[PDB]
């Protein structure tokens, strides 16, 4: 069973990678580019788990930032391990909310709990999980704390997640729902149409994609700005419920 590992840069993503895969890991190039790909695997009982590390990115919309953007559509994977840094929850969940729009299983690895605590940051894990609708597994990858539970949660990471409920203008919701339907008629599968619409809305470039993009500009609405805000408000609201100081 195949797990992509995703997060923002500098979140201990590599350390978690090392913690999970140990010496059973290797480096090559991503296909036809210079960026190095790291892959590895671990046994979890009789179960094999393969893991592909993605280069960190704030947002799915810069050669590295590009690889991650296309791998979550290009690759065949069964679930995502979204690594979050507890100390920068609000930023790090921007990516998370975007990932939930893939309709693929996600488990959150809530890393740096020790640094979080040292900085007087307290996170209600049960509440974050209740809000986000996926396992949220507190860890300290650098110290191997939490790894076994995150491993355990991998075996039961087969349910897909709901996009977060975002509040957009009626004008704006209208445009995203036209865009989604245009895509379905085109022949796209539902999961992908929902996801690909949001990316377009944000102004993602990655012949048919360039026609739609000018069409979104001609509505003179700045969808990108609007969608970023609605994503931000829901996320700010989740942070204010779960995190103090």
């Amino acid at each position: 069973t195949h797990a992509l590992l995703i997060g923002n840069p500098n979140c201990g993503k590599t350390t978690l990678f090392n913690a999970l895969t140990n010496a059973n890991q290797r480096v090559g190039n991503w296909p036809g580019v210079t960026v190095e790909k790291k892959t590895g695997e671990f046994l979890l009982g009789e179960h094999l788990i393969e893991i592909t590390d993605l280069p960190g990115v704030y947002s799915l919309v810069s050669q590295d930032e590009q690889i991650a953007a296309q791998s979550v559509i290009d690759l065949e994977y069964d679930c995502i391990i979204n690594v979050i840094d507890a100390c920068h929850l609000e930023r790090h969940l921007y990516l998370t909310s975007q990932l939930f729009e893939l309709g693929k299983p996600v488990v959150v690895a809530l890393n740096m709990m020790d640094i979080a605590e040292h900085r007087g940051i307290s996170i209600d894990t049960e509440k974050l999980e209740s809000l986000l609708g996926c396992s949220v597994i507190p860890i300290q990858a650098h110290k191997n704390i939490g790894i076994p539970a995150l491993q355990q949660s991998l075996l039961h990471c087969s349910q897909k997640i709901k996009p977060l409920k975002l509040s957009l203008s009626v004008a704006a919701q209208q445009i995203l729902n036209d865009l989604e339907n245009q895509l379905i008629s085109k022949g796209y599968k539902n999961s992908f149409a929902y996801y690909f619409s949001r990316r377009l809305a944000e102004g993602d470039t990655l012949a048919f994609t360039e026609s739609l993009l000018i069409k979104l500009q001609e509505t003179e609405q700045n969808l990108d700005v609007l969608l970023a805000d609605a994503r931000y408000q829901k996320i700010h609201e989740i942070v204010t419920l779960v995190q103090k100081k």
